[PDB]
DNA sequence: TCGAGTAAGCAGTCCGCG
DNA sequence: GCGGACTGCTTAC
């Protein structure tokens, strides 16, 4: 096989590396490179290195890494550019790996861990590390087993061993249910003490050194525990084992307000998971506990103990192992569904640089535009400082609040990524400026043609049009795979209507689901198979269509987050290539297309319709519209219309067939206005709503920019069995709204797009009566809590105290001098409930960590005072009236003559 | 919340508004 | 009571 890298480190003037060679066999390396930087030169001076710009450029070889380091200095020191790849590990992978890197997953050891520690005291702080460790579960993903190290005797108490058998076992026999596919898996150690248990630990990790170190929270907590409870126990030299270098830093991370503390280990790339999943996943949780998110991916049962964590290992040392396991194989669980490892090795691995840094879009396009330039000799400028400066971004439309029946929706395929490769934006393709006129006269049409030679923007740039600049190339490259994922995530979701469909009549038989790719569309020989399966087979043939889905999402949308990145980085001053120019080139574009496709389509629409002066465009946000089409209905008339599906048809073929045709050409007119280098506004029709027909139900609403609801039939080509209502900016969705209240407030929207006012005042009038019922997490709003020292003074509010800090203060004075107590941690999520007036917290509010049950220290008096009355007012009612008043409709029955009988 | 960008919505505090 | 200035938080894109 081609050899690959695994880490990468420099250290002093060495680079150390582990790889797996040609025979597919880790290795370990270090490696006295001689970097290489440059400086311009005289033109008379022959040269194969040239800057971006076609300058000329000497290179100059270095004696060791420290001298290239010293020389960057000097040239500061001078006044003069210091250019080429500062960053000397990376220059070292590409001349290193100096081809496309094939790399083979089954050779990387990943490793997934997870540590228990007792604590009678509060939360075990892990830079002071004070207490025994007496549990890890170490799963290492080559040798595919659980490692488990079980600490039989400690100072909070001396257990039994953990049995393997009453772990299998059921809760209802008195059980963990560790689940039976991981069983055969464990390899269980216990020790006797601490000190034996961390020297094997360490011998073990000596032998099975991870490449990928994951978890959860295993940078924040786990990997600084153990790092210095090791360090305390023996000293720093053996604390050092964990690192393949004994080479490690105690990092500072710095935030807006305060910092922490995190530990570097050389040799090694930590992915924490709940970092990854943060990044990834695009969900806001109400809470990043793992319970939580297994709950919420998984559908899995939170692990129920009783008593507080800190007494479980002596009062149950047998769930307490089990739990610990668990907790393992769970964020495995996750990953074989959202594949972010995977998805990270990917990244990392086509830019060329150590997997850690996929976290940064600025280090990882740094590293893709070096390796594309050093490719073509050309050498990259030094990184410069800038003063941080607000930049203007997308137009987005004021919408008429009201109900809309009938909707059709666009929007353009990799919007700034297809503005940048459009117009050819990019450091070195600047050709220079014109003189700018109103936005408004370009959008029109008005305004004088921006050049005749170069390609434009009309925020008043020009750009070269004989040859590509390096960032359309390379955003290009990207681009495609994310356009090459999105097609198997469709391909899967299409599939899974097919399936739900055959579900409604499923066959009375015994049989296995078919063995098919779900990332591409059903052949009619599978369709027919389909049809005659049992339930059975279907929903399991439906869990994997979902999950291709699903593996496609995570390929797809953080491909497309990766090409968004290059184009906001061009807006960031840490980025090499920042420059305001090229990002407002971008952004001004935007706006400009968005506006010019609007009078586009109103034209045409009014001209098909035989109206004037008409606003069939409804709204739009960056690079979307949405178009009113009750006039293309009733220009046939609903009686016509067989079903739902009929009309839904005729909208499908007339997006494509008509508006689509005449969208294309809107756009080819700008394209050559402002002379582009190549037609790439491209604007797919996404969304085909409407209500059922014959119904009451009003199709959707707007609110206000970024607040809108439809009852969707079709998106870009999946037709669904059941309609989907496409909700954004509401509350429904935003993870502040009680859960409860989210799903009560979607079932609201549900009967207003579907059913119509009636069916909406029947809902409300039930859920007004019943709702004091729900439980209290249920009906809780969720906050982050940042700055709760600033609002503290002396254990109360002060001037300005936000609402939810409020509400942790309350909570602070109820468990004060409670070191057992659960602590609200400072930038972190609480729930937040409202309180009666005269009740014993002195407070209006009371707040708590997000994800857990309030501690019983103080729960039935916060459900004995909670209001639920100021509670239904600002998370549901307030809400509520927002979507009716939008939508002119009644969430209450007005009083009627007809009240009289 | 270490980690590419801007636009913009709503909750809440403080305080004017005769 | 509402709304503007403001902070805080969250979402759409
Ligand atoms: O996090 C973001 C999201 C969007 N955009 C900018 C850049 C985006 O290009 C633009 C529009 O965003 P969408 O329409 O939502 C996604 P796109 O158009 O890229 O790709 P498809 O529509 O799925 O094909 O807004 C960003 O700069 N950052
Ligand atoms: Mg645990
Ligand atoms: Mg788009
Ligand atoms: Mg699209
Ligand atoms: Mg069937
Ligand atoms: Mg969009």
């Amino acid at each position: 096989m081609k050899e690959f890298y695994l880490t990468v480190e420099q250290i002093g003037d060495s680079i150390f590396e582990r790889y797996i060679d040609s025979n597919g066999r880790e290795r370990t390396r270090e490696v006295e490179y001689k970097p290489s930087l440059f400086a311009h030169c005289p033109e008379s001076q022959a040269t194969k290195y040239f800057d971006i710009y076609g300058k000329p450029c000497t290179r100059k070889l270095f004696a060791n890494m420290r001298d290239a380091s010293q020389w960057i200095k000097r040239m500061e020191d001078i006044g003069l550019e210091a250019l080429g790849m500062d960053d000397f590990k990376l220059a070292y992978l590409s001349d290193t790996y100096n081809y496309e890197i094939k790399y083979d997953h089954t050779k990387i050891r990943v490793a997934n861990f997870d540590i228990e520690v007792t604590s009678p005291d509060g939360f075990p702080e892990p830079s002071q590390a004070k207490h025994p460790i007496d549990a890890i579960t170490h799963y290492d993903s080559i040798d595919d087993r659980f490692y488990v190290f079980d600490l039989l005797n400690s100072p909070y108490g001396n257990v039994e061993e953990w049995s393997i058998e009453i772990a299998a076992k059921l809760q209802e026999q008195g059980g963990d249910e560790v689940p039976s596919e991981i069983i055969d898996k464990i390899i269980y150690m216990p020790f006797d003490n601490e000190k034996e248990l961390l020297m094997e630990y360490l011998n073990f990790w000596q032998q099975k050194t991870p490449v990928i170190l994951t978890g959860w929270n295993v940078e924040s907590f786990a990997i600084p525990y153990v790092y210095n409870r090791i360090k305390n126990i023996f000293g720093e030299s053996t604390a050092k084992r964990l690192s393949p270098h004994r080479k490690t830093r105690v990092k500072v991370i710095e935030n807006m307000y305060g910092s922490r503390e995190i530990i570097t280990l050389f040799g090694i790339s930590v992915l924490d998971y709940i970092d990854l999943y943060k990044k990834f996943s695009f969900t806001n949780q109400p809470s990043y506990s793992l319970d939580y998110i297994s709950e919420f991916e998984l559908n899995v049962g939170k692990l129920k103990y009783d008593g507080p964590i800190s007494k479980l290992r002596e009062s149950n040392h047998q769930r307490y192992i089990s739990y610990n396991i668990i907790a393992v194989y769970r964020v495995l669980q996750i990953d074989a569904k959202r594949q972010f490892i995977n998805l990270s090795l990917d990244m990392g691995y086509y830019a060329k640089i150590q997997i850690q840094s996929v976290f940064s879009p600025i280090k990882t396009w740094d590293a893709i535009i070096f390796n594309s330039l050093k490719e073509q000799n050309k050498v990259i400028p030094q990184g410069r400082s800038h003063p941080v400066q607000p930049y203007p971004g997308a137009f987005v439309k004021e919408p008429i609040p009201n109900r809309y029946k009938y909707v059709m929706s666009f929007d353009l395929t990799s919007a700034y990524p297809s503005i940048i490769r459009q117009v050819n934006i990019s450091p070195e393709t600047i050709a220079g400026t014109f003189k700018v006129a109103p936005l408004h006269d370009y959008i029109n049409a008005v305004a004088e043609r921006p050049s005749d030679v170069y390609s434009c923007s009309p925020n008043g740039m020009m750009y070269y049009k004989d040859r590509d600049g390096v960032v359309p190339t390379e955003i290009t490259k990207v681009f495609n795979q994310r356009k090459e994922h999105k097609g198997y995530m469709l391909a899967a979701q299409r599939n899974g209507e097919i399936i739900k469909e055959a579900l409604h009549n499923p066959n009375l038989s015994v049989d296995e689901p078919l063995d098919v790719d779900y990332r591409f569309d059903f052949s009619d020989e599978i369709k027919e198979k389909i049809k005659k399966l049992s339930a059975k087979s279907l929903n399991e043939m439906l869990f994997r269509a979902q999950r291709t889905e699903v593996a496609g999402m995570t390929a797809q949308i953080n491909r497309k987050a990766l090409i968004n990145g290059l184009a906001g980085a061009l807006g960031n001053v840490w980025f090499r290539y920042y420059d305001l120019r090229n990002a407002t080139a971008i952004t001004t574009f935007g706006q400009m297309a968005l506006q010019w496709i609007e009078r586009k389509v109103n034209e045409y629409l009014n001209e098909v319709c035989g109206t004037e002066g008409e606003a069939f465009v409804l709204y739009g946000d960056t690079d979307s519209i949405y178009v009113s089409a009750d006039k293309i209905i009733d220009k046939v008339g609903e009686s016509k219309f067989r079903d739902t599906n009929h009309w839904v048809d005729f909208l499908d073929k007339f997006a494509r067939e008509r508006m689509e045709p005449a969208i294309d050409r809107g756009f080819r007119e700008m394209c050559e206005y402002m002379n582009n280098k190549q037609h790439l506004m491209f604007m797919d029709r996404e969304a085909i709503a409407g209500p059922p027909l014959g119904s009451k139900g009003i199709g959707g609403f707007w609110t206000g920019k970024k607040r809108y609801a439809l009852n969707v039939w079709d998106m870009e080509g999946t037709r669904y069995a059941e309609p989907k209502l496409k909700i954004m900016g509401l509350e429904t969705q935003k993870s502040s709204t009680p859960k409860a209240v989210q799903k009560a407030l979607k079932e609201c929207i549900r009967r207003m797009l579907q059913e119509g006012e009636e069916s909406l005042q029947e809902y409300f009038k039930e859920f007004e009566k019943e709702f004091r019922q729900l439980n209290y997490i249920s009906i809780a709003s969720v906050s982050s809590a940042n700055n709760i020292a600033k609002y503290d003074v002396g254990g109360f509010p002060g001037p300005k105290c936000p609402f939810h800090i409020r509400g942790i203060l309350t909570y602070n004075r109820a468990i004060k001098g409670n070191i057992d107590a659960p602590q609200v941690v400072e930038g972190e999520k609480v729930y937040v409930l409202p309180l009666r007036e005269g009740n014993p917290f002195g407070d209006k509010c009371i707040a708590w960590p997000s994800g857990t049950e309030i501690t019983d220290l103080i729960k039935d008096d916060v459900l004995h005072w909670m209001d639920y009355t100021v509670l239904l007012e600002k998370t549901f009612i307030k809400p509520l009236e927002g979507f009716t008043s939008a939508a002119k409709l009644d969430y209450e029955k007005k009083a009627s003559l007809f009240d009289m009988f």
